[PDB]
Parts: C-alpha cells; sequence; structure tokens
C-alpha cells in the first residue's frame, strides 16, 4: 500500500475510513477516540455497543457517525493486555484487512500504541510501516500528525527506506 | 525468562549457549559471527553446512567448537529477505524455542539485526524483550554490550518498564 504523511486533524480527514486505536471493549474514552466521539456523535459508541467485547490485536468496523468518512475502524491495541508492538502489529494488520475486505482506497491513521499505549513512535512506525507494505497498492495509508515537524520527520524516514 | 545486562565480548561467554545474528543460508562472515567462527574455529560453519539453507526466521543449533560455551544458536534474520523487525522477532522466538528446547539454563545475545541488519537498536530491544518475557523462568538471557554505556542503557530501559 501506498503511505503520505500530513499534518492535520484526523477526525476531518476525508476519505474512506480512519483507524481508531481502541481498547478491546471498545468503549470510547482516552485519546483519539475521544475526539472520534465528539465530533462523529453517539451513534458510533452504541454501534460499537453491538459489537461488544472484542479481542486485542482484532479490529471491529462501525459507521463514521457525523465525520466526513465512511468508516471508523477500531484497531483494539490494549485493554485486557498491555500495548505492546506486538499487539500493534496484529491491530494494524487487522485494521488493513478490514480495508481491504470493505475495497477502501483511502484511510488515516495515527501511530497506533503511541499515546494511549506509551510506546515510542519510532518504533511503532516501523511496525506499522511493515505490515502497511503488505496491503494492496489499491490502498493509499494517511499518516496524520499533530506538526509538520513530526510529519516531516516520518516523512524522511520513509525516504531512508528507499536505501535500498 | 530474566534479563541481564552487560558489557563483554560475546565469544568468551561462559554459559549454555550464545545466539548468532545469522543468514538463512547459515554462512559464517559479517558481524559477530565472523569473530564466532575465528574463536570457534571450523567445525562451526562445517556442521553449519551439514544442516544447509534454512528460512529467514527459523534458528539452528550447532555445537560451538572452542567457545567456551556449549552450543550456537543460528537465528537467522535476513538473507533472501531484508532484516525486519518482524524477522527479528521470528528469530529470536526461534532462537528461544531450541533453547528451552535443549534444557540451557544460560543464553547470550546480541541485539539481533541492528548491526549487519541495519534495524535501530532501541526498536530491536523492544521485540526482543518481548519474546524473552514469553520463555520460562529458568532461562536467563544475557545481553552482552561492546559498552558500558550500551548496557547501562538497556539497564534503565529495562527497570523502567517496571512503572508498570
Ligand atoms: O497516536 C499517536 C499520534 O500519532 C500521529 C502520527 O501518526 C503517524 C501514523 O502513520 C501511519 C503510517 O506509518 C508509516 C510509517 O512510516
Ligand atoms: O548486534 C548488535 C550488538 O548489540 C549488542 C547489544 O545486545 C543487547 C542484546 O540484548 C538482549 C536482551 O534484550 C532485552 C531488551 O531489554
Ligand atoms: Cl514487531
Amino acid at each position: 500500500a501506498r503511505i503520505r504523511h500530513v499534518q492535520g486533524d484526523i477526525t476531518e480527514f476525508q476519505g474512506d475510513a480512519i483507524v481508531n486505536a481502541a481498547n478491546n471493549y471498545l468503549k470510547l474514552g482516552a485519546g483519539v477516540a475521544g475526539a472520534i466521539l465528539r465530533k462523529g456523535g453517539p451513534s458510533i459508541q452504541e454501534e460499537c455497543d453491538r459489537i461488544g467485547k472484542i479481542r486485542v490485536g482484532e479490529a471491529a468496523v462501525t459507521g463514521a457517525g457525523n465525520l466526513p468518512v465512511r468508516y471508523v475502524i477500531h484497531a483494539a491495541v490494549l485493554g485486557d493486555e498491555p500495548a505492546s508492538l506486538e499487539t500493534v502489529r496484529k491491530a494494524t494488520k487487522s485494521a488493513l484487512e478490514k480495508a481491504v475486505e470493505l475495497g477502501l482506497k483511502t484511510v488515516a491513521f495515527t501511530a497506533l500504541g503511541a499515546w494511549v499505549g506509551g510506546l515510542p513512535a519510532e518504533a511503532v512506525l516501523r511496525v506499522m510501516l511493515e505490515e502497511i507494505k503488505k496491503a494492496p497498492d489499491t490502498l493509499e495509508v494517511t499518516g496524520v500528525h499533530g506538526t509538520e515537524k513530526s510529519a516531516e520527520a516520518a516523512r524522511r524516514a520513509l525516504l531512508e527506506h528507499h536505501h535500498h
């Protein structure tokens, strides 16, 4: 899959889906999830409740309420178990599998497990990169950053990856 | 499994096994492998030749020649595929599985894939840590560093891991 890094607010992403760093109970609270629930509205949590508890490392899809995306993909990175590079790998892979299963073309992510999970961003981005490279080229992943300095860094890393 | 970080020369490790960062052809050359072959002698490569080509992510055990260890565990982190956090995870896990299968008590590792593979040490150590925690407590893993500053850093990281 293709990758781009930009500065912005993931809740204003205007594509097919955004990926939420979720707990395995799919309870929207800390981090981006809170923003997702405020701007997308109550229907997102209600749909999550219909799904019920999942497994750390799994992903689940709901509608995106009042957000300008089609879907929210809830990638469970923690909950009964603490976040780790392994849960981040599995959840990123599960999120990608849902995107491909729905024939999505544009999907936004943040650095799963690096905020609420406590993991270092550099390691998280590397495992995400490894999983994203396995998805088909019909899919474009956008990493959304709070800062241009942040986005420029990941962009620099991504160019360094071509040597070789 | 228990973990300790010390400064030293892994080829002088005086326990059950040392883990070699190998290619999947088990050809000893670049990095620690070269030191292993010089100090352990030709029998190590000869035994590797008897084994033949393995798979990136797998591990293989040989005798340690003139080294003061019982076994060399060749953890294949690269070769037909470039080194990645995923191959490092699989190889570390494969290396640990061989150690447990032989009832080993003390095993030394370096940061697999961080030298010859080009991966950043901090990410490599984190995935190794996650795999080592799954091995039984009968096993003690020693990380061997060229520098005390290096070992102290990993030791500091390991203490930070207890919060929580
Ligand atoms: Cl990983």
